[PDB]
């Protein structure tokens, strides 16, 4: 009972196409991960199982690496965790890269788990490796990952008899490179990485007709515009706040392809993204390397101090449509929200609104969430007509990008009903 099918494309490998016309908001596929793990920066901040941020988390007894919010989460995680637990115990004080911990979970799921529904349309065995396009530099990095894997997993995997038949570690890490999904929480904070082999049939577009969203580790795939019969389904692999040049480099380095899409041919939005003084935004782009690192580790006080030094600098400033200024405004808004500084969060949040409209066209889940945050801030401060306007805009977007199957849509409906009741009274 599916509206999509695998097919062989003319020049981008296998892909997914619609077998019937699709309309905005239509759910096309949903999947738990084949395997997933919390990311470096969120380890110890979010529960290893449900990926939610809780202040009280309990370490697993044996390895004291995995953390859980509840007995329920520890129990539901134990099948995925039992064999890596001894390895993490084996390997402390060292912690292995996310990709190595992820592939460990793949190998254990394929060795010990029932066939996974995440592989319904496409399996880990099927995934693109791009090995004949990897540079010598990439291949050397892959060889280091293999040896790191062999080290980390020695307590549980000694020889090939404990790997799937004809399982090649080098090809396996090559697949992880170009098929890994970044798992975001409801607030669009990156909290994990996973493999979803059926979803990995989707080729990329800088102007996609589909979008994915995460509800915990669970993934929803939705159409975000009208799609004709037989049309290829695409998602955007990349953050929207990137120039065509930046997209080219990342698509080359990680995915081994050159994008022929119409936005890349025309450098669509590049000029407006880079307005302001070049010397100023080069420095902000540098500072953002540390700001985003701090944010990935949830160090909100330090994020905020670094952002304020830019937003309210004594030296030259950038227009809010400059993508690097815009990223700074967004980091500062999220830090204020997490620190309970709601007046400041709203000031930064409202400044992001018009640039987000430009740079996230149509229905994009990231703009839907940003608008909902600004609406919620306005609601908590008693600005009801303005909050209502933004909450309704968020719903117009998120009914398409998130849908009834995403728990966040229920929370938005509650905010809509509360803010409406405040206006009616
Ligand atoms: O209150 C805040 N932050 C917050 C506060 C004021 C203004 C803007 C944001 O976080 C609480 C957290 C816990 N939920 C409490 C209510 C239902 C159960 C879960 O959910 C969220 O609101 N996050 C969220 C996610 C996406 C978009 C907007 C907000
Ligand atoms: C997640 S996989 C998508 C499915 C892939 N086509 C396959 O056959 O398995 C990502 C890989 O698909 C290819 N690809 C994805 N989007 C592309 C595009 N827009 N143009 C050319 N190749 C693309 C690249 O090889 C990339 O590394
Ligand atoms: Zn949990
Ligand atoms: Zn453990
Ligand atoms: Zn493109």
């Amino acid at each position: 009972p599916l509206k999509v099918e695998k097919f062989a494309t003319a020049n981008r490998g296998n892909g997914l196409r619609a077998v019937t016309p699709l309309r905005p908001g239509e759910l096309l596929f949903r999947s738990d991960p084949l395997a997933y793990t919390v990311c470096k920066g969120s380890r110890g901040v979010v529960c290893d199982r449900c990926l939610l941020g809780k202040e009280k988390l309990m370490r697993c007894s044996q390895c004291r690496v995995a953390k859980y919010c509840s007995a329920k989460c520890q129990k539901k995680a134990w099948p995925d965790h039992k064999r890596e637990c001894k390895c993490l115990k084996s390997c402390k004080p060292r912690y292995p890269p996310d990709s190595v911990r992820l592939l460990g979970r793949v190998v254990f799921k394929l060795m010990d788990g029932a066939p996974s529904e995440s592989e319904k349309l496409y399996s880990f065995y099927d995934l693109e490796s791009n090995i004949n396009k990897l540079t010598e530099d990439r291949k050397e990095g892959l060889r280091q990952l293999v040896m790191t894997f062999q080290h980390f997993m020695r307590e549980e995997i000694q020889d090939a008899s404990q790997l799937p038949p004809a399982f090649d570690l080098f090809e396996a890490f090559a697949k992880v490179i170009c098929n890994s999904f970044t798992i975001c929480n409801a607030e669009m904070q990156e909290v994990g990485v996973g493999l979803y082999p059926s979803i990995s049939l989707l080729n990329h577009s800088c102007d996609p007709n589909c979008s994915i969203v995460f509800n915990g580790p669970h993934l929803l795939l939705r159409a975000v515009r009208d799609i004709e019969v037989g049309e290829e389904l695409t998602i955007c692999y990349l953050d929207m706040l990137m120039t065509s040049e930046e997209r080219r480099k990342q698509l080359r380095d990680q995915y081994c392809f050159e994008c022929d899409c119409f936005r890349c041919q025309t450098q669509d939005k590049d000029a407006d993204m880079l307005t302001g003084d070049e010397q100023v935004w080069k420095e902000v782009q540098e500072s953002l390397k540390k700001i985003e690192e701090l944010k990935a580790h949830w160090k909100w006080e330090q994020v905020l101090a670094m952002c304020q030094a830019i937003i309210s600098s004594n030296s030259e400033r950038l227009p809010d449509i400059n993508i690097y200024q815009l990223k700074v405004l967004d980091c500062a808004m999220d830090a204020c929200i997490n620190l309970g500084l709601l007046e400041e969060a709203l000031f930064y949040g409202t400044r992001t609104m018009e640039p987000y409209r430009i740079f996230f066209p149509g229905s994009h889940p990231v703009r839907g969430v940003q608008v909902m945050k600004v609406g919620k801030l306005q609601l908590h401060q008693g600005m009801f007509p303005q909050a209502m306007k933004n909450l309704r805009l968020a719903f117009d977007i998120m009914r398409v990008t998130h849908g009834r199957e995403h728990s966040l849509i229920e929370d938005l409906i509650l905010l809509l009903e509360e803010c409406d009741a405040n206006i009616r009274a």
